[PDB]
C-alpha cells in the first residue's frame, strides 16, 4: 500500500471492482509547481521528499476557461474540469492491479480539449476498470493548457512554446525511472490520447526527446497535421504580443514583456487569451504546439513526409460524427433543443463562421463539393453537410492522411470507425456519434453495467477493451477468443479500416475518400 520511488514515498488507496482490487495513486506530483519565476519556463525536475505523500484524491486542474454555453446541462459539464483550478497542477495518477503485478504493460493517457482546456479527473478517463480487467497500468497527468502551456517567444528560454508538451514528456519520463517500482514494465509503454491528446501522442512520435519513453501509439480523433494542431510562428508571436497589450505589457525587452506576464494574476491571463485572434471559431486552438526547435524541431508535415519518426505500430480511428458537437458552439441555426433542420443560406453562414479567414472562392468550394445531393429535398441536407465538412476537414481526413503517410514506411497501422451512438446520451440524436463518445467504451464505463449502458454497449466495450489491451501487450488489436472479425492492418493500397459498433463489425475499404480527396489535395491551395 506504500510504494518507494525516486524522489520519495507515496501512499495510495484501494478501490473495490468488479468483485476485486485496484490500487489507485491518484495526485503524485511530477515536477517543481510552475509558480511565480517558473510561470511560462519549462518544468523543472522535483526535488526529493522524506515524508509519505499522500496520492488518495485527484490534484488540481490546470487553469483554463471553462465553456458555459450550457450551464447545468451534464451533455457537457461531463468535460469540464472536476477539481479546483490552480497554476499548481503538474501532477500524475496511476492505477495497478491487484494483487501487484510483475511486468504489467503500462498505458499512458493524454486527454484532449483544444489544447486549450481539459484535465486527468474526468469520470471519462477513470483508468480503474482497465487496471482490474486487463491488469494493465494505467497513468495519466495534467499539463498545462491555454497560454500558460503554450505562450511562445520562440529561442526565448522564459516563453519558449510547447511547455504543455514538456509536461507531458516529463511525466512520461516519471513512468520510465519508477513504474517498476509498481510493478510495471518500463520498456512496455503505449501513449494513448483523444483530440489535442492525440494530436499530442502523433507529436511524441516525431520529437527525438520522447523517441526512448514509450514503444507504441493510439490516436483517437486527434493527429498533428489537423489544421487545429500546430500554430504557425508567424500567428504565435502575432498572439504573444496582442496579449502583451492587452494586459498592458507591451514593452521591447522582448523578456521583460514576459516579466511583466509573470505578475498578472491567472484569471488575467485567462480573460484575454479568446481575443489575441480577431476571427475566432469554436474549433480555434488560440495557443498550441510550435516548431521550438527544441520539442519539434521542424514543421511536422516535412517530418511525417520524409519518414523522421519513431518506427512502431499506431492504432488510429475516428468517429462518424466528429462535427455536430461544434455545430451548437456558434453555427447560426443550430441547438441542441431542435432538429437544426438549416437552410441553404445558414449553411453558407456557417461556413463564414467555421472557415473566417478564407476567400470566397473557397468557401463556395466547400458549398460545391458538399452540396450536390442524393435527394434535393430532404430538409436536413445542409444540416448533415455542414457537420460532415467539419467533420470531414477537421479530423477524419487529418487522421486518415497520418495513417497513409506514417504506413509508407513500414509499421503496422490498424484504422478503426467507431459508429455507435450511446443509448443514454443527453444530446439529441441529429448529433449521430460524436467527438469524444467513444472515451467511455476504450474505458470500460459500459462494463459498470448499472444504469446507463445496454448489454449491447457492455460486450463492444469489453471487446475494444481487450483490442486496445492486446495492441499495448503484443502490437496488435486483436480479439481471439469470442470468434471475432480480424482486424487488418492499414496499408496504402487498399486502405483497409474496422468498423465498430453494436451490430455488425465489418471490414470496409477507403474511408470517406472522395470527401478527404478534396480537403488534402485541393483546399490547401486556396
Ligand atoms: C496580428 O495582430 C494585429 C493586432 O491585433 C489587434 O490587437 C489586439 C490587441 C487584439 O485586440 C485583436 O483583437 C486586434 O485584432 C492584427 O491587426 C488587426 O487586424 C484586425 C482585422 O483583421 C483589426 O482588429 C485591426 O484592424 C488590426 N489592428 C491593428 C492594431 O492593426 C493582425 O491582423 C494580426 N494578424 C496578422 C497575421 O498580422
Ligand atoms: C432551433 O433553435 C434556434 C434557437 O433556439 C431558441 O430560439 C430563440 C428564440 C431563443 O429562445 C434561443 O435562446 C433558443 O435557444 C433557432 O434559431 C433562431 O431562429 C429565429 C429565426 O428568426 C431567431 O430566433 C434567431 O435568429 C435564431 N437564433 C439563432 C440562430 O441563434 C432555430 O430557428 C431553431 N430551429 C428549429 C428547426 O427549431
Ligand atoms: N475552442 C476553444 C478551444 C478548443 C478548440 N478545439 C477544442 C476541442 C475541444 C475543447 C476545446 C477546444 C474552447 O475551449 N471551446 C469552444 C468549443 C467548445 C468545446 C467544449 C469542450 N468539451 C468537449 C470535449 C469533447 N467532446 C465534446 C463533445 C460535445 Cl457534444 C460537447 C463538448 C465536448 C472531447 C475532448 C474534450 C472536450
Ligand atoms: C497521510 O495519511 C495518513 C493516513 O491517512 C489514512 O488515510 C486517509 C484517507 C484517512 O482515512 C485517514 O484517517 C487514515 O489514517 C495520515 O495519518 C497522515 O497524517 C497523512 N499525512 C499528511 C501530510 O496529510
Ligand atoms: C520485463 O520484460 C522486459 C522485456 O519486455 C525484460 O527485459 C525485463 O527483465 C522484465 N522484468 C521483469 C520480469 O521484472
Ligand atoms: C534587456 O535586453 C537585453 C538584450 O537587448 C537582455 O540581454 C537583457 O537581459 C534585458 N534585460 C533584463 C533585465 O533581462
Ligand atoms: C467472450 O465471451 C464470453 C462469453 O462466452 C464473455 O464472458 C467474455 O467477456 C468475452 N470476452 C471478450 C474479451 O470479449
Ligand atoms: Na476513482
Amino acid at each position: 500500500i506504500i510504494i518507494a520511488t525516486k524522489n520519495g514515498k507515496v501512499r495510495g488507496m484501494q478501490l473495490t471492482v468488479f468483485g476485486g482490487t485496484v490500487t489507485a495513486f491518484l495526485g503524485i506530483p511530477y515536477a517543481q509547481p510552475p509558480l511565480g519565476r517558473l510561470r511560462f519556463k519549462k518544468p523543472q525536475s522535483l526535488t526529493k521528499w522524506s515524508d509519505i505523500w499522500n496520492a488518495t484524491k485527484y490534484a488540481n486542474s490546470c487553469c483554463q476557461n471553462i465553456d458555459q454555453s450550457f450551464p447545468g446541462f451534464h451533455g457537457s459539464e461531463m468535460w469540464n474540469p472536476n477539481t479546483d483550478l490552480s497554476e499548481d497542477c503538474l501532477y500524475l495518477n496511476v492505477w495497478i492491479p491487484a494483487p501487484k503485478p510483475k511486468n504489467a504493460t503500462v498505458l499512458i493517457w493524454i486527454y484532449g480539449g483544444g489544447f486549450q482546456t481539459g484535465t486527468s479527473s474526468l469520470h471519462v478517463y477513470d483508468g480503474k476498470f482497465l487496471a482490474r480487467v486487463e491488469r494493465v497500468i494505467v497513468v495519466s497527468m495534467n499539463y498545462r493548457v491555454g497560454a500558460l502551456g503554450f505562450l511562445a517567444l520562440p529561442g526565448n528560454p522564459e516563453a519558449p512554446g510547447n511547455m504543455g508538451l514538456f509536461d507531458q514528456q516529463l511525466a512520461l519520463q516519471w513512468v520510465q525511472k519508477n513504474i517498476a517500482a509498481f510493478g510495471g514494465n518500463p520498456k512496455s509503454v503505449t501513449l494513448f490520447g483523444e483530440s489535442a491528446g492525440a494530436a499530442s501522442v502523433s507529436l511524441h512520435l516525431l520529437s527525438p526527446g520522447s523517441h526512448s519513453l514509450f514503444t507504441r501509439a493510439i490516436l483517437q480523433s486527434g493527429s498533428f497535421n489537423a489544421p487545429w494542431a500546430v500554430t504557425s510562428l508567424y500567428e504565435a508571436r502575432n498572439r504573444t504580443l496582442n496579449l502583451a497589450k492587452l494586459t498592458g505589457c507591451s514593452r521591447e525587452n522582448e523578456t521583460e514583456i514576459i516579466k511583466c506576464l509573470r505578475n498578472k494574476d491567472p484569471q488575467e491571463i485567462l480573460l484575454n487569451e479568446a481575443f489575441v485572434v480577431p476571427y475566432g471559431t469554436p474549433l480555434s486552438v488560440n495557443f498550441g504546439p510550435t516548431v521550438d526547435g527544441d520539442f519539434l524541431t521542424d514543421m511536422p508535415d516535412i517530418l511525417l513526409e520524409l519518414g523522421q519518426f519513431k518506427k512502431t505500430q499506431i492504432l488510429v480511428g475516428v468517429n462518424k460524427d466528429e462535427g455536430t458537437a461544434f455545430l451548437v458552439y456558434g453555427a447560426p441555426g443550430f441547438s441542441k433543443d431542435n432538429n437544426s433542420i438549416i437552410t441553404r443560406k445558414e449553411f453558407q453562414e456557417g461556413l463564414k463562421i467555421f472557415f473566417p479567414g478564407v476567400s470566397e472562392f473557397g468557401k463556395e468550394s466547400i458549398l460545391f463539393h458538399y452540396t450536390d445531393w442524393v435527394d434535393d429535398q430532404r430538409p436536413e441536407n445542409y444540416r448533415e453537410a455542414l457537420g460532415d465538412v467539419v467533420g470531414d476537414y477537421n479530423f477524419i481526413c487529418p487522421a486518415l492522411e497520418f495513417t497513409k503517410k506514417f504506413s509508407e514506411w513500414g509499421n503496422n497501422a490498424f484504422f478503426y470507425y467507431f459508429e455507435h451512438r450511446s443509448s443514454k446520451l443527453p444530446w439529441p440524436e441529429w448529433m449521430g456519434v460524436m467527438h469524444g463518445y467513444e472515451i467511455e467504451f476504450v474505458f470500460g464505463l459500459p462494463l459498470e453495467r448499472r444504469d446507463q449502458y445496454t448489454k449491447a454497449e457492455e460486450i463492444l466495450s469489453r471487446s475494444i477493451v481487450k483490442r486496445w489491451a492486446n495492441f499495448a501487450k503484443y502490437g496488435n488489436p486483436q480479439e481471439t477468443q469470442n470468434q471475432s472479425t480480424s482486424w487488418p492492418v492499414f496499408k496504402s493500397t487498399e486502405q483497409k479500416y474496422l468498423t465498430l459498433n453494436t451490430e455488425s463489425t465489418r471490414i470496409m475499404t477507403k474511408l470517406r475518400a472522395q470527401q478527404c480527396r478534396f480537403w488534402t489535395s485541393f483546399f490547401p491551395k486556396v
